[PDB]
């Protein structure tokens, strides 16, 4: 009616400066010619984080999702209002964007105002968007929050994810978002599923628990080739999710599918090494939906 289909996937576009031959490029394009990314109403992207990779990807989905934020952290040009830790000064933003086949009625950034001062030169944090659908409203906010890092701590990356959170939530309850519309909140959460923390995620987004489907990990050294290589050892887990704040009209039953879907073999012919992957990202993308 106004329930919506998403995708949220990070797609792992690093810079190309400094990730030369992680097939940015290549991926950008394998990605828009893929069958999850299309016939979805609203698409939430994380990582989007070299620009001109970034750019390609958007404009490769442009044709389907005619209605684009810029991406988080990039610039305060494009935006109905720029909010949180916003800085001119950090190389890299915060690689999240929110496309929709549906007109974009109002669009806000917020940079995290919590973070890790040991990697703060990301524009990390969320995207908001209105959208109008058959003449009423939804709202999907897209973000991507404080990754595992060992070098800021497992407890303090927890605490800091929970106070990401808490912005999110805030954020929210601040917009006085009328309680008879849809807000869904989605992206990669680096909670893992069944855990003490994801209880925590629960009550700091404001969200219900949902329904799965598919796969049971989206970051899975096991299935995954670019997840393999970066991460022989790893622990697959389930860090990608969309949900709806539950204060808000509820979608008639959400399920989150994890789709593993993989392009055809591709390869980056490095110098020093050759390397054939197939997959659009070292995550798995998140289909949402009711059936
Ligand atoms: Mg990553």
């Amino acid at each position: 009616d106004t329930d919506l289909k998403l995708v949220s996937h990070n797609v792992y576009m690093l810079s190309t400066v400094l990730y030369p031959n992680w097939g940015q490029y290549k991926r950008a394009d394998l990605i828009g010619q893929s069958s999850y990314i299309k016939n979805n109403d609203v698409v939430i992207f994380n990582e989007a984080f070299d620009n001109g990779a970034s750019d390609k990807l958007l404009s490769n989905v442009k044709k389907e999702y005619p209605y684009q934020t810029p991406v988080l952290g990039r610039s305060q040009s494009g935006w109905d209002k720029t909010e949180g830790s916003y800085s001119s000064t950090v190389a890299e933003d915060g690689g999240v964007a929110i496309v929709s086949k549906y007109p974009i009625k109002e669009k806000i950034q917020h940079v995290f105002k919590s973070g890790c001062g040991f990697d703060n030169d990301s524009n990390k944090g969320f995207v908001y968007t209105k959208i109008e659908k058959n003449g009423k409203n939804v709202h999907v906010i897209g973000t991507h929050t404080q990754s595992e890092d060992s070098r800021c701590g497992a407890g303090h990356d927890r605490k800091i994810r929970a106070e990401q959170m808490k912005e999110i939530s805030d954020f929210v309850k601040k917009k006085n978002i009328p309680k008879d519309e849809t807000v869904y909140i989605g992206g990669d959460l680096n909670v893992n599923k069944g855990t003490p923390e994801f209880k925590d995620m629960l009550k700091n987004l404001n969200v219900n628990d949902v329904l799965y489907a598919g796969h049971n990990s989206t970051w899975d050294p096991q299935s995954n080739s670019i997840a393999k290589y970066n991460y022989p050892n790893g622990k697959p887990e389930h860090l990608d999710y969309i949900f709806t704040d539950k204060d808000h009209k509820q979608p008639k039953q959400l399920v989150n599918e994890v789709v593993t879907e993989k392009p055809k073999p591709w390869d980056v012919y490095a110098a020093a090494y050759y390397y054939v992957y197939n997959d659009f990202s070292d995550h798995y993308p998140i289909k949402a939906y009711s059936k």
